[PDB]
Protein backbone atom coordinates (compact mmCIF):
# COMPACT_ATOMS: atom_id res chain seq x y z
CA UNK A 1 0.00 0.00 0.00
CA UNK A 2 1.44 3.71 -0.60
CA UNK A 3 0.53 4.86 2.68
CA UNK A 4 -0.36 4.36 6.20
CA UNK A 5 -3.60 4.48 7.23
CA UNK A 6 -5.48 3.70 10.34
CA UNK A 7 -8.41 2.20 10.41
CA UNK A 8 -9.22 1.70 13.94
CA UNK A 9 -11.96 4.08 14.31
CA UNK A 10 -13.61 3.39 11.09
CA UNK A 11 -17.17 4.14 11.67
CA UNK A 12 -19.55 0.95 10.09
CA UNK A 13 -22.84 2.54 10.74
CA UNK A 14 -23.22 5.62 8.59
CA UNK A 15 -25.67 6.11 6.17
CA UNK A 16 -24.94 5.30 1.92
CA UNK A 17 -25.63 8.89 0.36
CA UNK A 18 -26.57 8.53 -3.44
CA UNK A 19 -25.57 5.41 -5.27
CA UNK A 20 -22.47 4.61 -7.42
CA UNK A 21 -20.68 6.06 -8.99
CA UNK A 22 -18.74 8.91 -6.96
CA UNK A 23 -16.92 11.38 -9.55
CA UNK A 24 -15.61 13.29 -6.46
CA UNK A 25 -13.18 13.37 -4.11
CA UNK A 26 -13.84 16.33 -1.48
CA UNK A 27 -10.97 18.58 0.24
CA UNK A 28 -11.85 19.74 3.80
CA UNK A 29 -10.65 21.35 6.72
CA UNK A 30 -12.19 20.69 10.62
CA UNK A 31 -12.06 24.63 11.65
CA UNK A 32 -11.44 23.70 15.18
CA UNK A 33 -8.20 24.90 16.41
CA UNK A 34 -7.69 22.62 18.92
CA UNK A 35 -8.43 19.15 18.28
CA UNK A 36 -6.15 16.40 17.46
CA UNK A 37 -6.35 14.04 14.88
CA UNK A 38 -7.65 11.16 17.58
CA UNK A 39 -10.52 13.80 19.01
CA UNK A 40 -11.54 14.06 15.70
CA UNK A 41 -11.83 10.66 14.88
CA UNK A 42 -13.50 10.23 18.46
CA UNK A 43 -15.53 12.71 17.92
CA UNK A 44 -16.92 11.55 14.58
CA UNK A 45 -17.33 7.77 15.74
CA UNK A 46 -19.50 9.42 18.29
CA UNK A 47 -21.46 12.09 17.05
CA UNK A 48 -24.82 12.42 15.14
CA UNK A 49 -24.32 11.48 11.63
CA UNK A 50 -26.89 14.32 10.69
CA UNK A 51 -24.48 16.87 11.65
CA UNK A 52 -22.27 15.90 8.96
CA UNK A 53 -19.74 13.19 8.59
CA UNK A 54 -16.53 12.30 6.53
CA UNK A 55 -14.15 9.80 5.49
CA UNK A 56 -10.49 10.58 6.60
CA UNK A 57 -8.73 12.66 8.79
CA UNK A 58 -4.99 13.92 8.36
CA UNK A 59 -3.14 14.94 11.83
CA UNK A 60 -0.62 15.00 13.91
CA UNK A 61 1.47 12.59 11.48
CA UNK A 62 -1.13 10.76 11.20
CA UNK A 63 -4.38 9.89 8.47
CA UNK A 64 -7.19 7.58 10.26
CA UNK A 65 -10.05 6.52 8.35
CA UNK A 66 -12.97 7.04 10.03
CA UNK A 67 -15.91 6.38 7.30
CA UNK A 68 -16.49 4.69 4.13
CA UNK A 69 -15.04 5.70 0.83
CA UNK A 70 -17.18 4.72 -2.33
CA UNK A 71 -20.47 5.58 -0.25
CA UNK A 72 -21.35 9.36 -0.50
CA UNK A 73 -21.60 11.31 2.62
CA UNK A 74 -23.34 14.06 4.60
CA UNK A 75 -19.67 16.39 3.93
CA UNK A 76 -20.38 19.46 1.49
CA UNK A 77 -24.22 20.44 2.67
CA UNK A 78 -25.58 20.26 -0.94
CA UNK A 79 -26.06 17.89 -3.84
CA UNK A 80 -22.44 16.69 -4.43
CA UNK A 81 -23.10 14.60 -0.90
CA UNK A 82 -24.15 12.43 -3.63
CA UNK A 83 -21.02 12.28 -5.47
CA UNK A 84 -18.39 11.74 -2.35
CA UNK A 85 -15.96 8.82 -2.85
CA UNK A 86 -13.90 10.24 -0.13
CA UNK A 87 -14.00 13.44 2.50
CA UNK A 88 -10.60 14.22 3.70
CA UNK A 89 -9.88 16.73 6.77
CA UNK A 90 -7.31 18.55 7.40
CA UNK A 91 -6.67 19.44 11.10
CA UNK A 92 -6.63 22.94 12.20
CA UNK A 93 -4.48 22.55 15.64
CA UNK A 94 -1.27 23.22 14.28
CA UNK A 95 1.25 25.89 16.42
CA UNK A 96 4.20 25.55 14.00
CA UNK A 97 4.83 25.88 9.96
CA UNK A 98 6.90 22.14 10.93
CA UNK A 99 3.66 20.73 12.24
CA UNK A 100 1.43 22.04 9.42
CA UNK A 101 3.77 21.14 7.02
CA UNK A 102 4.30 17.46 8.28
CA UNK A 103 0.21 16.99 8.04
CA UNK A 104 -0.33 19.17 4.61
CA UNK A 105 1.95 16.50 2.47
CA UNK A 106 -0.09 13.71 4.13
CA UNK A 107 -2.91 15.64 2.98
CA UNK A 108 -1.78 16.33 -0.45
CA UNK A 109 -0.18 12.67 -0.86
CA UNK A 110 -3.85 11.47 0.18
CA UNK A 111 -6.19 13.25 -2.23
CA UNK A 112 -4.15 12.43 -4.60
CA UNK A 113 -4.18 8.62 -3.82
CA UNK A 114 -7.88 8.25 -3.64
CA UNK A 115 -8.26 10.10 -6.90
CA UNK A 116 -5.98 7.75 -8.46
CA UNK A 117 -8.19 4.30 -6.67
CA UNK A 118 -11.39 5.90 -7.69
CA UNK A 119 -10.13 6.17 -11.03
CA UNK A 120 -10.93 10.18 -10.72
CA UNK A 121 -8.59 12.88 -12.35
CA UNK A 122 -5.87 14.42 -9.64
CA UNK A 123 -7.41 18.19 -11.00
CA UNK A 124 -8.49 20.78 -8.28
CA UNK A 125 -11.58 22.70 -8.65
CA UNK A 126 -12.33 22.17 -12.44
CA UNK A 127 -15.24 22.49 -14.20
CA UNK A 128 -15.31 19.20 -14.77
CA UNK A 129 -18.10 17.13 -12.56
CA UNK A 130 -15.33 14.62 -11.47
CA UNK A 131 -12.17 15.06 -9.65
CA UNK A 132 -10.75 16.75 -6.07
CA UNK A 133 -12.95 19.41 -5.14
CA UNK A 134 -12.46 21.88 -1.93
CA UNK A 135 -15.57 22.39 0.07
CA UNK A 136 -15.52 26.18 -0.78
CA UNK A 137 -15.76 25.08 -4.71
CA UNK A 138 -18.70 22.83 -3.87
CA UNK A 139 -20.34 25.89 -1.79
CA UNK A 140 -20.40 27.71 -5.07
CA UNK A 141 -20.74 25.37 -7.67
CA UNK A 142 -23.17 22.42 -6.49
CA UNK A 143 -26.38 21.88 -7.13
CA UNK A 144 -29.56 22.14 -4.05
CA UNK A 145 -26.53 23.90 -2.12
CA UNK A 146 -27.78 24.72 1.64
CA UNK A 147 -23.69 25.47 2.35
CA UNK A 148 -21.13 29.04 3.19
CA UNK A 149 -18.35 26.74 4.15
CA UNK A 150 -15.44 27.84 2.23
CA UNK A 151 -12.89 24.80 3.79
CA UNK A 152 -9.98 24.14 3.16
CA UNK A 153 -8.84 27.84 1.69
CA UNK A 154 -8.81 29.73 4.84
CA UNK A 155 -6.80 27.63 7.38
CA UNK A 156 -4.39 26.66 4.16
CA UNK A 157 -3.47 30.32 3.74
CA UNK A 158 -3.07 30.48 7.60
CA UNK A 159 -0.02 28.38 6.97
CA UNK A 160 1.49 30.45 3.80
CA UNK A 161 -0.27 27.91 1.35
CA UNK A 162 -2.04 29.84 -0.95
CA UNK A 163 -4.76 28.95 -4.06
CA UNK A 164 -2.26 28.33 -6.69
CA UNK A 165 -0.39 26.61 -4.62
CA UNK A 166 -2.60 24.29 -2.90
CA UNK A 167 -3.73 23.54 -6.81
CA UNK A 168 -0.74 22.88 -8.10
CA UNK A 169 0.74 20.73 -5.19
CA UNK A 170 -2.75 18.58 -5.65
CA UNK A 171 -2.32 18.38 -9.58
CA UNK A 172 1.44 17.57 -9.32
CA UNK A 173 2.14 16.06 -5.78
CA UNK A 174 5.10 17.08 -3.65
ZN1 LIG B 1 -15.80 21.22 4.89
Amino acid sequence: ASMEINVSKLRTDLPQVGVQPYRQVHAHSTGNPHSTVQNEADYHWRKDPELGFFSHIVGNGAIMQVGPVDNGAWDVGGGWNAETYAAVELIESHSTKEEFMTDYRLYIELLRNLADEAGLPKTLDTGSLAGIKTHEYATNNQPNNHSDHVDPYPYLAKWGISREQFKHDIENGL
